[PDB]
């Protein structure tokens, strides 16, 4: 509900399904710490990552694995994976997306942060 | 249904609310026709352009009223519009989304194409 | 020197190289007229498309040639060209880039802009 | 020479000037070692983070800080920073641009790799 990742494939114009995704919270001492994960439907969407009571303000890391995506579909991939670090803020009810649209050798991300 | 609008706004993290929208096709003697136009809701998505009867194979222009955007949010643009020029091609049941990411000097579009 | 155009393919993670592209600028009766025209270098580059005296203030429509390139690769993609519209030196003479990012089923484009 | 980065303002259609880049490299204990840092010029540009001797086989993070460049400009953006992963010189030493494009709830990030 909080947060949801979503996956598109912009070679195959498609949602990019089956696509593992990680997410981290900076813990005291700078390390990472598993957070939630999942794999995106068929839609390109991952929900049920976390909870209101579960989300807090931080820092996060999700981690989106193209690189086992792109091999999965025989296409030659560049980057391990897809990273996007962001701080949570509390400035009134929010959700995010984090949405990514991937190339074999390049990739978007962008945050829709709204008010439920 | 077989055609849906999607606008992000880059700068501000939300759906591109309010943006004008027009689809042409073209004409056997190259002009643009208009086919259908909206403007993006809440969400950024503009649904209920088209329906499968009309929405036929050949080369569709997606005009996205992106300057007036930038203008009615006090944000200084580059571009007139963005421009998403295809072919539709009829291979089995396909749904399009034209989905689009703006900021002021650069933006990205992308094709969602599914079978329902 | 005042326009310059780049490509950049992200499947193959290389400069898009012999892309054809054409430029037009918006007359007084609202039509397109030919301004300049051009392909990519191995850089990605093209250079030497127009010259200070003939780049006025106008509407300016970069079209790049994204589907004979794809085509020339051997793949069928989605885009017929990648449009970039704006409106040049409204302010006095400027340097533009116009920058492109091109896979089968989306484009990025940015532009540069620089005062002399 | 053998690693460059560029990262350009999409809020601005500008180079990003004085941005901070950190290069790290997986070590065999599976941490982020140091590599080579330093600023992008006036141009966007930066050369000179390593050479052909030191730039091995490995997995490199190349981190663009693009928290500190919009907080120098007064923005508050989403994202820590952007982060770039990959596999390089795997089959013998390449040349590679790691690109950037900036806004302050999206990134966009590309590479080309050449081979000299
Ligand atoms: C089809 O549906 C969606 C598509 C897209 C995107 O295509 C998109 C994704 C990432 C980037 C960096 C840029 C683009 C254009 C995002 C959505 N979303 O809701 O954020 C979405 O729903
Ligand atoms: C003006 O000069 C350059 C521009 C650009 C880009 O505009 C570009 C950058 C990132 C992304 C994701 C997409 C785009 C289109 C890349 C360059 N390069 O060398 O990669 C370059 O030289």
């Amino acid at each position: 509900c909080p947060l949801m990742v979503k996956v598109l494939d912009a070679v195959r114009g498609s949602p990019a399904i089956n696509v593992a995704v990680h997410v981290f919270r900076k813990a005291a001492d700078d390390t990472w710490e598993p957070f939630a994960s999942g794999k995106t439907s068929e839609s390109g969407e991952l929900h049920g990552l976390t909870t209101e009571e579960e989300f807090v303000e931080g820092i996060y890391k999700v981690e989106i694995d193209t690189k086992s995506y792109w091999k999965a579909l025989g296409i030659s991939p560049f980057h391990e994976h897809a990273e996007v670090v962001f701080t949570a803020n509390d400035s009134g009810p929010r959700r995010y997306t984090i949405a990514a649209l991937l190339s074999p050798y390049s990739y978007s991300t962008t945050a829709v942060v709204t008010n439920p």
